[PDB]
DNA sequence: ATAACCTAAAATTTTATAGCAAAATTATATGGGATT
DNA sequence: TCCCATATAATTTTGCTATAAAATTTTAGGTTATC
């Protein structure tokens, strides 16, 4: 616990009980500490500038604003136990990263109801995309993660009152594989209900699934979304799609869509689509699946007084 | 700072930059520091035993629930400083009060819309309370904490717009008198507008205004309510109008209202009526001119998988 | 002749917060004054 | 008895920022299917 490498590795083993990957999150620190000066230096003697130089080099290495402050948040955490076992006294972590670096992150902007529209043509009528027509249809009208939608299987769907059952997810990483991930309590369990459109997307799904391989995990088979080989998609399949979809979607069209068109993009524009209408917050959270409510309220767009003007005298 | 009571007189000393309801709140808990055997012992000898004990003290004092948490977390606060400098390495006070004493808080029912035209009714037909109709009228129409009325003057009104411009409060204590409070940034500057009944109340306050005597503090002057000596109300005197007002109601009335039917509760039924009308949450944060929007969207009801699917169906 | 899929690897984004008191509002004891 | 004002006391309302896990997306290198 002498060094940055020392003290950042017993926080790991202090912590341990973690995912997949937040383990190769954690090694993607760690190799980022092993090959920048900061990881060989004792902790007693690291100052609040060396933790600041140690952001302004990894902005020069080129790693986004968002993961120089998560990892300063790991390496924050780290030190604050070395200060609960009185090996150091004030912790070099505790500073804003915006007064060191600028936050250049481009916002994400979701799809306007035309390019929505314009976006489902194009999919529907070309010849090769189309077998993922009904998942972003379902994706726009239910706002699943992607993940989430990779492991709904048939028991997971209630078509007697159209209502889904969002239980679990299905990943898949290098060497592991395929596994089930589930919430520890219940309230990471939502129930989703399906408009005419996603009724008529997980129909057909069914209807023109066809040559799935015995596949059962965890007590979980039939899968909705299969891939070429037969096996379910995962997240990293459907990320690859989006890409050559928006590519050829920007050739063939004036107007190109937004370079952050990807599976989560359909849930920021199924969130905002529905909070724009005026919807329930607290019921969009539920739909979401959003730990608190202020994580919902980040989809409703910024109000001023002309907009409040309006709004009180709509309930008058 | 040895003892608790030199410790809490550390931590008063050190954040000085404090109101005076501040200084009235932290004279009030050293009190209770000095008149209880948990002020004269060490710091170093109060474990989390004796906090437990402390807060049964409290309890048995007839302090209510949320009295004590607030003074706990002074407490809390005072030993964290501690641990900080002096020598001092588990903080006593860090443990919930849910699990030593109950919560007795009593729920603040708002008021239905029936019991509000027939309070309004009353006031307006008695001979006693028929001055402060135009007040409580503005109350239930704008949602305006108690000092935020008490500070509005003519220069606050803008007639040609019917927007109420809040950006000062009008507070008076025993010994320094009246004085005005004005927010650091103008994040804290908010702009109501008038409705038909809210506007008529302003004009009937400015045409029946008599009797001001010379009064200007801070630039300020001209204000709208006053009592009967000239001088413009206070929070205390519209909080001891309105429980003669309460009480006089039910002597009349058969259902009686609520026990909390205080300056506030025309502030929270403001608020809770335009939840339930389906206002836009942002749009209301900015009316109540609150901090955080988490305070907003507790005024909206808890949903559930019903009226969930009811919210979709409706934007289906 | 080019995408189109697949996967290990690397990168980025999404997700997730009470409470480490201030500072307001309200109730009460008291007394002089106006009503029933 | 009720109104009013006020010092005192008690209670309620209010305010700021994440002491990282765990997802999703992109990319380099390669093979395979369709324009």
């Amino acid at each position: 616990s002498m060094t940055v490498c020392q003290l950042y590795a017993k926080q790991i083993r202090h912590r341990g009980n973690v995912k997949h990957n937040t383990k190769l999150g954690r090694e993607r620190l760690m190799r980022i500490l092993e090959q920048d000066r900061l990881g060989s230096c004792p902790i007693d003697s690291v100052k609040l500038s060396d933790a600041k130089e140690w952001a302004l080099r990894m902005k020069e290495k080129g790693l986004s604003y968002k993961t120089i402050n998560n990892d300063k948040r790991s390496l924050k955490a780290a030190f604050y136990t070395a200060i609960q076992d009185d090996c150091i006294r004030k912790n070099p972590f505790d500073f804003q990263l915006s007064d060191v670096l600028d936050d250049d992150t481009e916002p994400k902007v979701p799809l306007t109801p035309a390019q929505e529209e314009s976006f489902l043509s194009f999919i529907q009528g070309d010849k090769v995309y189309q077998k993922h027509y009904d998942a972003i249809v379902i994706l726009l009208g239910t706002g699943l993660k992607i993940s989430e939608l990779c492991g709904l299987t048939d028991k997971d769907l209630d078509f007697e009152n159209r209502v889904i059952i969002v239980s679990h997810q299905l990943l898949r990483n290098t060497g592991v594989g395929y596994y089930i991930d589930e919430p520890k309590t219940q309230s990471g369990v939502r129930k989703i209900p399906m408009n005419e459109e996603v009724y008529q997307a997980f129909q057909r799904v069914i209807k023109n699934r066809k040559g799935a391989k015995p596949f059962i995990i965890d007590g979980y088979a039939n899968f909705l979304f299969l891939k070429q080989n037969g096996y379910p998609m995962t997240a990293v399949d459907y990320g690859g799609m989006f890409g050559r979809l928006v590519k050829k979607y920007n050739k063939s069209h004036e107007e190109a869509l937004p370079k952050t068109t990807t599976p989560h993009a359909m849930r920021h524009t199924f969130c905002t689509r529905l909070a724009n209408a005026g919807m329930n917050p607290k019921a969009l959270q539920y739909i979401m699946g959003h730990s608190n409510i202020t994580m919902t309220l980040n989809y409703y767009a910024h109000a001023t007084f002309d907009s409040a003007r309006a709004e009180m005298e709509r309930l008058a």
